[PDB]
């Protein structure tokens, strides 16, 4: 499934964000952080209006 690994992708993101927050320069952090904004967006489109 395409959606399936979409989203393990972005818990993977989500796994690697909270490592960010409390652990992990700047404007790369917040790049990390946006790849996963393209990855929450790009699950949405997957599907469609009918």
């Amino acid at each position: 499934s395409v959606w399936f690994v979409s989203l393990f992708i972005g818990l993977m993101l989500i796994g690697l964000i909270w490592l960010m927050v409390f652990q992990l320069l700047g404007p790369w952090n917040y790049a990390i952080a946006f790849a996963f904004m393209i990855t929450g967006l790009l699950l949405t489109m997957r599907w469609h209006l009918e």
